[PDB]
């Protein structure tokens, strides 16, 4: 909408900037603190800044919108010694193209999105059980034996009942057929019975690529040719498999587990044998549905048969697979213990398949330069419960990140606010700019501010949001984390967290950049100082902060005293950037006078809390 970043560059970089078309903020290591706040408030776009800033802490500098561009790895601040956000490569300085440099900032800035979202997610894992609007990324960092991960991910190409296919989507190369296999099917299994594992290259490559979850799984792997593997989570069997009894002697029943059965059995003048292998893997797993949560059975399509049967839940194509590779993978969901409730995926049952259509799947989706997104989709479809955030009622604490304000949801704001009333942490796109690579809609900021602040709920903007976890949780959100304040500021974030006692005016709360510019605009376009101050911040819709906590510091706190209030700052380990009950009631009224029905309740909710408090 308006928020910007200060694109702070270090000395060696300065001269190039000066050729740009963006503003240039020049320091000057003095500067007092209220000097920064009034200057920084002049810039409606992003800006460049250079010159000495050794006086200020990081939290301060992030409050302002600072992103650090330098050629060297870090810059000396007052707080700590920060890792430069954007490292300019030598040969890309240097050179002194103002464009190359600008495009270089952009790219990195786009990479920084993940750090912001990680920080939030990373808190949310510490503080919640349910997760909604989830996706591969959320799955990746989850404990699947603790967290419960939901959403409505975009369903892959599938065969059953059914079929429906295509339609076709753009796609890219991935890991080889058989490492890409493990990649999507290993998420919540604790014990894998891999049948026909071969030379074990497939498994070793999985180990070298995906080391965590390889280590966290027990592998009984089965093959006459299977080589010795020292690996202690890898129990090897030189047996050849023709029945369930071959696998049963290698299972603990006195102890619960999620088991996954994987069948990849091929021999060495028709091949109606390829067939009865595929079918035997099915037949074995089916006898053992009860022990296994699921199966992933090899599925080679016959030429000889025009239509045939099998026991299946799903039949899908294989990422990383060759274009001429005429082999699908069969998924059987079974009953057996699981950490993921998979009951939405039908019980494995007899399926009549039409070759020609199975034959089509391969044609459309296979390719040794295709599969990256297919693998993803398979991963989510298999392992995320298909539940709709807004409609889901939860007995356990719930996280609601980066989905709420998707276009899919438009017109359903009520259901949204409802979520942010009782979510551990959720987020709302509030950005009003052009605004690319993202397809959410914005919630008016006032309405967010006004709707979202409950006793237990701390309504902040992304950047404030972050600053707050730094301040109260130093090791969930490090000080040194790299992120993009301007982007953080495109979100409203809400956290089930108490108001600080004593409610000190820490940066996470009080920043209000360019408020003076913001106020004069109000007045040249739609006209009508702690009163005018509260009004402005609402009318502008250019800031999300936490009404409740804010109120409580204004009255219950300032004053208090020059002396006895800093003191409670010190102490609070808090910091700031800017150095009566009736003004505010007037403020609200005025605001609601200009907008009945675009709001307000609520409003009359906050008002009846002033003349009462
Ligand atoms: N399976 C299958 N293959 C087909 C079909 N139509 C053409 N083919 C070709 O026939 C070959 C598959 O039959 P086979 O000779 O038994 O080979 P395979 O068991 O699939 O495996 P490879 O030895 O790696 O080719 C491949 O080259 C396919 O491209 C079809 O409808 N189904
Ligand atoms: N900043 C940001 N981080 C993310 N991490 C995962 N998704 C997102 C997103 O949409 N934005
Ligand atoms: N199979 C698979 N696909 C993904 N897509 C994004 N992350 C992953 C992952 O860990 N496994």
């Amino acid at each position: 909408p308006e928020p910007h970043a200060v694109l702070y560059v270090t000395n060696e970089l300065s001269h190039i900037v000066k050729d740009g078309f963006l503003p240039i903020w020049k320091l000057t290591g003095d500067e007092s603190l209220n000097d920064l706040w009034l200057e920084n408030g002049k810039y409606a776009t992003d800006v460049y800044a250079y010159g000495d800033v050794s006086k200020w802490t990081i939290r301060q500098l992030r409050g302002h919108g600072f992103i650090f561009i330098s050629t060297h790895k870090n810059v000396q601040l007052a707080d700590i010694i920060k890792t430069v956000d954007v490292r300019i490569p030598r040969e890309v300085a240097r050179s002194h193209d103002m464009k190359a440099f600008e495009n270089e900032i952009g790219r990195r800035r786009i990479r920084m999105r993940k750090g912001f979202g990680d920080a939030l997610r990373n808190y949310a894992f510490k503080m919640a059980i349910e997760f909604h609007g989830s996706e591969a990324e959320t799955l990746n960092d989850a404990n699947p034996r603790l967290h419960k991960i939901y959403g409505m991910p975009e369903i892959p190409p599938l065969y059953m009942e059914y079929a429906e296919i295509g339609t076709r989507f753009d796609d890219e190369p991935t890991d080889e057929k058989l490492v890409s296999m493990l990649d999507y099917i290993v998420y919540s299994a604790e014990e894998v019975h891999y049948i026909g594992c071969g030379d074990l290259r497939t498994l070793m490559q999985f180990k070298k690529r995906s080391p965590g979850r390889f280590r966290r799984v027990l592998w009984h792997v089965y093959d006459p040719i299977a080589p010795e593997c020292s690996d202690p989570n890898v129990i090897v069997h030189n047996i050849m498999v023709d029945s369930k009894k071959d696998i049963l002697k290698h299972m603990n029943f006195l102890k619960r587990v999620e088991r996954l059965f994987i069948w990849d059995v091929s021999s060495d003048e028709w091949e109606t044998t390829r067939f009865a292998e595929d079918r035997l893997g099915e037949e074995i797993a089916y006898e053992m549905g009860g022990a296994f949560s699921s199966a992933l059975i090899k599925h080679r399509i016959p030429n000889s048969k025009d239509e045939y049967h099998c026991i299946s839940t799903y039949l899908f194509p294989q990422p990383g697979a060759d274009a001429d590779m005429y082999e699908l993978r069969n998924f059987m969901r079974l009953r057996g213990y699981s950490h993921v409730d998979r009951h939405m995926h039908p019980d494995a049952s007899v399926t009549k398949v039409v070759s020609r259509d199975v034959r089509k799947m391969v044609e459309l989706y296979h390719g040794r330069d295709r599969g990256r997104f297919l693998k993803k989709r398979l991963f989510e479809h298999l392992h995320i419960v298909r539940k709709n955030g807004l409609l889901h009622e939860s007995d356990e604490p719930r996280a609601d990140l980066f989905y709420l304000t998707n276009r899919c949801n438009m017109g359903l704001e009520p259901s949204i606010y409802e979520v942010m009333k009782k979510s551990v942490i959720a987020t709302a796109w509030v950005g009003r700019a052009p605004l690319y690579d993202y397809d959410d809609f914005a919630l008016p900021r006032s309405t967010v501010m006004l709707n979202g602040s409950y006793r237990d709920i701390r309504i902040l903007d992304g950047n404030g949001a972050i600053l707050f976890l730094m301040w109260r949780y130093p090791d969930i959100v490090k000080k040194d984390l790299t992120y993009d304040p301007a982007w953080a500021m495109n979100f409203a974030v809400s956290l089930k967290e108490p108001i600080p006692d004593p409610p000190v005016p820490d940066i996470s709360l009080c920043r209000f950049i360019g408020l003076r510019v913001e106020s004069s605009v109000l007045r040249v376009r739609n006209p009508t100082d702690l009163s005018g101050h509260l009004y402005v911040t609402l009318m502008s819709g250019a800031y999300v902060t936490d009404l409740f906590w804010w109120f409580k510091m204004i009255l219950d706190w300032s004053a208090q005293n020059r002396e006895q209030k800093l003191r409670d700052l010190k102490r609070s380990a808090a910091e700031v950037i800017e150095w009566v009950r009736n003004d505010l009631i007037a403020a609200l009224r005025e605001y609601k006078r200009k907008m009945g029905m675009r709001e307000g309740a609520s409003i009359d909710s906050w008002l009846e809390l002033l003349r009462h408090l």
